[PDB]
């Protein structure tokens, strides 16, 4: 396993980080937990889960199995760097009550005493907003975070779904008065949507941000849709032929092309069987060529940055 | 119902305010939950008190209603934006025990304790100086303030008449260290008196605090005179109001609500029917002609120093 | 004369300062001004002509230019854009035309005409140092500010070190006093010192009426003030003047004597004293609003 | 003349900005000048540019002083450090435009490209110097990216400067991507837009009819020049004024060679597009929305 | 010629840093610089030198223009040393002497413990702002007087020292103690003074015909066995280290110059590097140099 820095800071993380989502909803107690020990044999330490994650009525169910995971011992959550998310509607799926979604300081306390309640610990060491929330300053936000911070309920804060200037203003806004910033984001990052290389991407790169790569796969598009059963096919087919014409995986090459860019942390990995953990495990010991890099390249070209993107 | 942010920050709230006042001395307990839970029902999410609610001897039972309205569960206490005050004297009415009212660090440490006991809850959403001291500096405030916030004791600060220039001195302070001033201002303002906008609504824009209007019917004086120089003017805003058949009540809220920058009105009623009717002045729409006699009878200062000099 | 600190700064003033409105006659006055031992001259009239006037006095030698505080304002007055206001832009030609038309290196007082809501504080702070480095401006006051402008401003300032707003010029008198509600307490607060201008309201408070003889309810106010000091003795345009200097935060009124009489008129109303029964009388006739929030809510 | 505040300084300038792009920019300038715009860019739509309003300025009557003057950082292989953005190209580019300006000062000083290896600390030390001397007001920027402009005006207010005023960027109907993130970032950080090629290189000017490329975008051009026709509007006036409907946008870069075009630019800044036009414009001309929504939810 | 940021900032510097050891040919090798593609001429010996520089930017041609153009400071109290009195008067003299309004990098020229950081970037600052200097860098200071100058200098937002030029060669390599890494983590270029350490690394056995003739003689024998000049690989070496900008070269003709451009095309084998650090061993980083 291929171990690297979260971006500028002191946290030593593995470069396939473990998604959680399908603990709970898909995947039951008992085979997650078999997984999770699966993940930590293999050298993992970084696992990502939300309290939304269980969905509809169930929305904290990952969180509690997580909970449950810990509550058997063995040297569970020290081995552990757990991240959980703050920003979506725990209550009835739909319009929420005001304040019980987004990134005001009120719904950070009331997210963060649930989660610490389902996840059974004293303590997050990443906390991540889901989303960005345009309408909260963040003296607001690095207020609230700070209060976790010195209470010893969450050591790091993270972001997810931001663009490139709300990754920058964060952490300028918290360096200002000396609080760490921003250590991570979690950015749609995969062959097929590559946009976050116009700003996102090289902001996280200045600010020294780790950057994680969810839907690595974009959806499952990536893992062999076609070989399975508009004009994005003929993309995912030339893909494919491209990668049976070499002898690789469709699944393993959409990983082992995340961890080629620039920047880029690791994929969140996100198996619902102990079968699609050893698979990612290769993925990430895989080599690819310089030859398989410009072909996939130029099937799947990318924007570049700001401005050259779209000016000069 | 429509909501708004606060201001500047994340926080949304309803643009009523529901005003608690009234329970304890005049609506008892069990009538005073009815009203909030119909809040709710209205979807009201935004409820202010005080500690001196009460009045006299019962100075505190306001807070101690919302306490045992929380207490029935069903998610009272994480659906409303709790918002209280600080400054006023909570023992024997009359002349204050030294530091026992005003805003020195020692009396917001014991406000903010016996608040908290009487509201049943281990935080304040929203925690207002009740008025401005000039004896105390925002050094000392913040301290005070900041201590509660890293305890997880309240969460944000507003204010309530303050001069504009407090607003931005508070604020300017707060933001050298890095910390969230004001968020809101709760201020005098309606038909009958409009002098909030010379500078304390301007200094609130300018700083991204929301605008809170108390007595927004002038103490029943908008209300009705069907039951010297200004019993002519509530007369002749009583009979523009027969003529458009408009209800006198509801047109002093809902023409707050057109005033720029303001969150909205605090609502303060005696029953459900009283609510319900605060309710119907959030949907009214005002003409331009209704706005424009308003505006003639109650004419504004506008803003300093346009409004003395030029 | 009485002099005084021009709020918390440690430049001293005389309590009158000399406002403005032939040359000869104009150095005149302020030759007999100085003599007076009034320092503080101000081009606001109680604009480019009165700068050219202050200039060919200076001009003249003997130590003119260096006994006085030169106080002047940005030009003002449908204009141009950025020819108004205060953008750095406008001050930068404001100035210069200012310090060509004075025939001076430098601006003791330099003052914003009006608060121009349009414009933010690091961009006005941000022009005024340039000046102040370069040595071209030493003090930086405002008029016909809110009280909270003057917070911002120097809260403003103060975070980087800078010297902020050293007065505020504002109509104030006993007929206009709703300066008292915000703008005057903000200038305490802040070590502004505070100059009233039109301290006679236009002249209302002047002798009007017995000038008039030679609005109702206005009116029926002039006539129980000049009542009351025809009752005591006491010269109208001189107690105007001399009531101003007993207000908290009163630094001095601008008057515009032309005369060695108009002159030693002042000068008289800077020594009056007025009796404890003559302001109380005054604040039954004319009273003012108090200290916001008080004034309008409690 | 519409008139608007530059972001958000107290600096007020036409919603048209006269780029030039001897004796016929004169008369040119002189008109823009009479129509009530005040604010001239040497932006092409540099050189010559900048000797041409000097000797226009060397004319006298007031034209100096009537004028928000703006030009930006030359750039161009380059020998080093006579392109991009350290300190020493900025002393060098800044005396010379003074020189050929025949001015002692610019107005608005403007950045022509990011230069991702110069840090902000040295960037504003070089602009702190000009401003100092009263060589330069107000900074402006150019091809910068929304992160760029965070990380510029950030580290400017950490120590009292006045940041950035205003983003020079490409923003059209064709081109609509610097609404992801250059735009929100500008209208956050209180930046005026200063629209560039905004008629996309003359495409949205009537080309199809100036006849009398890809398929698809002449396709799009096609439709866009009869939904036009339709309604009886003129190409070359409705990009313009498109762009002044658009949040944050303090106006296009003009480059009128004739009293005709000058002409035509301000009656696109009279001009009013009503809903339908909008709809049918966005209908053809689809935005990307801000980031992260546009690529992700 | 191989171009490098000079650190973190943004100006651009050749990779050889002309330095200086009559007046006509001091001018004939700068143009040969020039038109070699050197752009970073230091005054550093590898007063008299300036005027030299002087005369040089007086012929026109956008000389000024196209230089980098560094120089330092520097007994009677406070004429030597980095008070703000000697700053001032040592910068004064320089500009006369160099016959420009501008100095491009300017170098202290050694620590000076005994002036605070507060006085020398009052000092600098001044002179910034005045446009008399663009750029500050030191010589010859410890790692922590790089820290303490660029974290004072960080506080009032003010750009700290871009390079630092320290004693680096094969023979001399303890500035990677803690002087080298002090100047990677506060992004200044490291500018290689001495890069032949006087001369012994360029082939000084053969020229004359203890136990450091020792090291030397198993350095020129290997030279021998790849066919590489002495003068050249010590060159090579310092740029292929970690944080260094470029030696500083004072080539006297034309002849010399083709050696340094050359040395700057070098590529050394990952076999000669091995042995080069095995006969030249650096003591690594504190604190393992010395503890663990
Ligand atoms: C002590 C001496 C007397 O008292 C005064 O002379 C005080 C008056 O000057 C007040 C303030 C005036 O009222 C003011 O008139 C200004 C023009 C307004 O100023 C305006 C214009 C502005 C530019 O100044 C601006 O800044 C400001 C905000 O608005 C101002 N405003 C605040 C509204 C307003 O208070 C007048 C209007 C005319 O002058 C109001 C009327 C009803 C009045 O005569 C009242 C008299 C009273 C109560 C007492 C006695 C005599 O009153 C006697 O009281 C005894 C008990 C009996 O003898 C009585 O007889 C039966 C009676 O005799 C007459
Ligand atoms: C390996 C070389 C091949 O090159 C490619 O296969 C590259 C293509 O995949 C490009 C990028 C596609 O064009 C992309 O189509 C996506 C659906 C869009 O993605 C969408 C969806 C999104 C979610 O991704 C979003 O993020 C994005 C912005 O918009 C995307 N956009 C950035 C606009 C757009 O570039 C396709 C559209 C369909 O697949 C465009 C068509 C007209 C095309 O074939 C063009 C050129 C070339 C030279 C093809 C050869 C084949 O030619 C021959 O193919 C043989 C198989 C080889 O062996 C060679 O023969 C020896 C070779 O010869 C040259
Ligand atoms: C729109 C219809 C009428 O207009 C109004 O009714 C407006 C009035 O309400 C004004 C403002 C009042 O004057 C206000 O009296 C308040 C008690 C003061 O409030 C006090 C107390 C406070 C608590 O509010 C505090 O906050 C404040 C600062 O001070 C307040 N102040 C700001 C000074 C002061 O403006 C009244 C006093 C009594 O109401 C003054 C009297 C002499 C008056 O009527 C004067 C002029 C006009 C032009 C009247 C028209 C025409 O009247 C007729 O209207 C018909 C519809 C037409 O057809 C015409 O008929 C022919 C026309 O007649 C020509
Ligand atoms: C007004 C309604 C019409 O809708 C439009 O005209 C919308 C089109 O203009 C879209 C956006 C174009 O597709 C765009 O093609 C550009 C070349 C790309 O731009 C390029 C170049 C760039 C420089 O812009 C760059 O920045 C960008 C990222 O990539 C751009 N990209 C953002 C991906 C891409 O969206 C076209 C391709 C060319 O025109 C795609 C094709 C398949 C298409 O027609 C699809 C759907 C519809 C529903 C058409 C109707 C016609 O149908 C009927 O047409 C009648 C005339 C109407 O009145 C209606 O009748 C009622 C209607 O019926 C509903
Ligand atoms: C490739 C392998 C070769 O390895 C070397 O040649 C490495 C030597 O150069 C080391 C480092 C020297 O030791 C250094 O001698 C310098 C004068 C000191 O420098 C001084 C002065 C300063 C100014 O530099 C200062 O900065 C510094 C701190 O202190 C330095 N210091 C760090 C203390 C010190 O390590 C020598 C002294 C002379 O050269 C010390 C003695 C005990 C010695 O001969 C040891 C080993 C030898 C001979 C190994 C062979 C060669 O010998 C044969 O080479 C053949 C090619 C092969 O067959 C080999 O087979 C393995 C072998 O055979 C026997």
């Amino acid at each position: 396993m291929e171990y690297t820095q979260l971006g500028r800071i002191g946290l030593k993380v593995s470069r396939l980080v473990l998604g959680t989502m399908n603990f709970g909803p898909t995947t039951d107690e008992a085979e997650s937990h078999a997984i999770m020990d699966a993940a930590l044999d293999a050298g993992i330490n970084f696992f990502d889960t939300a309290n939304v994650y269980g969905w509809g009525e169930n929305k904290g169910r990952t969180e509690e199995i997580l909970g449950s995971w810990f509550a058997q011992g063995g040297d569970r959550r020290d081995k552990v760097v757990l991240a959980t998310k703050v920003y979506g509607n725990m209550g009835l799926d739909g319009p929420a009550w005001p304040n019980h979604d987004k990134l005001s300081a009120l719904n950070i306390r009331r997210s963060v005493d649930a989660s610490l309640k389902r996840l059974g610990t004293d303590h997050i060491d990443l906390y991540q907003f889901h989303h960005v929330d345009r309408d909260t300053p963040w003296d607001e936000i690095w207020q609230a975070m700070d209060v976790l911070v010195r209470q010893g309920k969450i050591l790091y804060v993270g972001s997810s779904n931001f663009a490139g200037w709300n990754i920058a203003q964060a952490n300028e806004t918290a360096a200002r008065h000396g609080r760490l910033g921003l250590v991570s984001e979690q950015c749609l990052y995969n062959l097929c949507e590559r946009r976050a290389e116009m700003e996102v991407v090289p902001a996280a790169r200045e600010y020294g941000l780790g950057v994680i790569a969810w839907s690595p796969l974009h959806g499952g598009l990536l893992g062999g849709a076609i070989r399975k059963e508009p004009q994005q096919r003929e993309q995912i087919q030339r893909y494919e032929d491209l990668l049976d014409k070499h002898g690789l995986e469709p699944g393993e090459v959409a990983l082992a092309w995340l961890l080629t860019r620039p920047g880029v942390t690791g994929p969140i990995v996100g198996p619902r069987t102990a079968d699609q953990l050893a698979s990612a495990v290769r993925a990430a010991e895989l080599t690819l060529t310089d030859e398989v890099l410009t072909a996939l390249d130029e099937i799947f070209p990318g924007p570049g940055p700001s401005p050259e993107a779209f000016a000069w």
